[PDB]
């Protein structure tokens, strides 16, 4: 029991695929108790979470809806009950418009969607710190997604941008978890899996996914999210108690290596 | 003559102490020709830029105005001459609201005010780059200024984000900018220069600066950093792209 | 029971205050079956490994002496049962002379002194993994202590080149270590705990430590630094790799 | 004239490919006064700096013979006269055995080869700056060559942990000459230019070096030296004067980009 007695709020489960829903059955084998997030369609996202090992909560939470944001903390409580507290969060949502990422070229994308990307994939990790720190518990634990963007790739354009600015608003959000001894961490993932990009945009993403399985000491096997689910609830555990602001790479150690 | 013949467009001239002004000043110095970017306040500009060594051209630019963007090019052209091209350009327009930078706790930064800063502090390296790389000449050099986000610092807040955007933003447009054999550089600066809490804090973070500095640093002198992009803008560092030059006096590599 | 089956050998215990005293008790407490090694004064290691909560055999190693690193897999073997393979291996074993480190101008280290340094504290990490693989299971872990030298700092001096150049050994046994199935992983920790200026100095770095953590640094606790290395002997980082893990309270993601 | 009027001191020139000769060869012809060091074999050294623009002196320097690194300031003010200091040292000596890097494995690099290697590659770059600190003037600059050892690679081995090490006593070294308002850094070149490695290594390194010009954003032209030499005069001039501890990457941007 990795996470025996711990209440969790786990966001971005969309389908059955989704690193958050593999985080959340990871996290639920491991005797964790669990509040879910859907931004919308929550009869759809239910019919999702009902394949998960055991019941959990289901809340209401678009990121970009302030009023959301402001009973969060209260919805939350009243899901888990008074006087308990969280002691993890897992933000996975990501999102850039095409405009932004896929075919298009860099410079061609509008202020507008740049903006919204880095709304959702960025400020709101440190939106729900801010909602959630008051009811989270010392050792606790917030845990959001990655991919590296040290270096610029093909493709991933303004949502490597994005990722950017994530790792540095995680930086800020650990100081101010830090007044409530909680950590804040990403986990930079290995790709997780192009005839709709077309030959070219297709081609170029699958050498550079491929490139990752080359280069990892360990490979990765982008079909298996289970190494990258455990890595979260690893950070989600007291086994790491002295990590914040920072990075961890579950990416087979793909980083490290030139070639 | 460092740049003898360049012609290098140079934005965020706003007083006489900005960096931008420096630059501009031993661009000049140097032998470039320059073309000066503002937005409003042009009769303010104006006087300022008549203190630089050499005339220079004041076009209007508001990077969050599609319409000054779209027009760029052609007004810098015209300013120039049909026929010629930059070689450089100057991006030295940071901003963030207060409610993202400085005593306001970083939680309480709306995000209105946050995409204003990204926008103007990050984005517009690229839209400048957009605009220009198509009258630019190959070997040419665009730079932007920076202020080393890698860690996270007191009331810098919000704007060590847009930093770290404007860093990745960099890389990226190098590979734009590489089609046109043209450079994109950040370089990444010292401290150059309210409440008792907000000011100690200040003061202790510009004070640590001179102390890690191997070689010192001035915080009342912008020379060094404008000597730093002039390089950059110069045929000497002809390899070195997507990348950030620091000009802080080694702080950043150094602990204590 | 975080390590529970696992044959985990650890190096490095000279006191009950060394880091590595603590790893083992963690690991132990965690189900873990340890080997351990010593070099010399093997009377008063034995004492101190009495303090463990378990009986582990201890093996001499001096990692300069190729004797004892041709013969330590089979030494191994005979400890632990053939037909019995190690699924983890702790370097703990960091060492630089006084005129390396500490109160002496970095100027002043005779090479000699400094090639005894990165001997122990940076190849050895590649002789004990050469001489541990073929005796590792797949899915095992090899992790190394280290001292994040990103920058340099007063003091250190040479141990930091040191550092360095075992963070970089680590990425290429992380290479090696790959054909097994084993993890080849660094653990960064904050500082566990000589005249005036030397003592102020150190004070200094020390508390600026505790300052910029965000969850701060308490010098006196191993304990959560010992918690990480089983972190990384465990099955729950299985797909990190020729990696740093930084135990520091967050001290180094933060300027001031 | 960007370096006129200054004295360099340039360690390194083998052969007239070598790296350090196109540095001496672009600071001559940008006013700079030599001070040139070899090894040995002087008179075959003297044969290939004839070839440079300017007569320069040549002095002996063995970086693993203590008593030239303590005569070395008494001779080096003997050839540029009394009174006179150095503006600028070129430290351009790496060397590693074959054990150490190449086709050998990792592993089987005995210590006594690495450490000759650690020693003249990083451990001689603190040597040097020892002895010609004292004879240095403020605003000078001594900057040595770096190869990327950030991320492990093929076949370099032991000679990318010696650049690490390299890298580390950079940062130490610009401690050191701060006190005489010296800088010191680095410069990451690209790959300059495999039969004799044998097939697989030699296509191991072709195409680790290859990638280069693929990432460059600015293409990376192996076979020319002269945007490396450059890059180490303006490093030597008065134009980067705050920035000391440092790498300057003269590598087309290739370690900016993942694909």
């Amino acid at each position: 029991g990795l996470l025996d007695g711990k209440r969790i709020l786990v966001s971005g489960i969309i389908t059955d695929s989704s690193i958050a829903f593999h985080i959340a059955r990871v996290a639920q084998e491991q005797g964790a108790q669990l509040v879910l997030t859907g931004f919308d369609r929550l009869r759809l996202i239910q019919r999702i979470t009902d394949r998960l090992p055991a019941k959990a909560p289901l809340l209401e939470l678009d990121v970009q809806n302030e009023e959301h944001l402001a009973s969060l903390a209260g919805r939350v409580t009243e899901a888990i009950g008074a006087g308990n507290k969280l002691d993890g969060v897992v933000h996975s949502i990501g999102f850039m418009p095409q405009t932004g990422m896929g075919i298009n070229p860099f410079f061609d994308a509008p202020y507008a969607d740049v903006s919204k990307g880095i709304h959702i994939s960025a400020y709101s990790y440190a939106s729900m710190a801010k909602a959630l720190l008051p009811i989270m518990n010392p050792g606790g634990s917030i845990v959001g997604m990655d991919f590296d963007p040290s270096r610029a790739m093909p493709a991933y354009n303004w949502m490597t941008v994005a990722k950017s600015a994530l790792e540095s608003v995680n930086r800020f959000v650990a100081r101010e978890a830090g007044k409530y001894g909680v950590r804040s961490n990403l986990v930079a993932a290995g790709p997780i899996r192009g005839g709709a990009l077309g030959e070219e945009a297709g081609a170029q993403i699958q050498l550079l996914e491929e490139g990752w399985d080359q280069r990892a000491p360990i490979g990765w096997n982008m079909k298996d999210a289970t190494p990258v689910a455990k890595t979260v609830c690893a950070l989600l555990s007291d086994w790491l108690p002295a990590t914040t602001g920072d990075i961890i790479y579950a990416d087979g150690g793909a980083h490290t290596q030139l070639l």
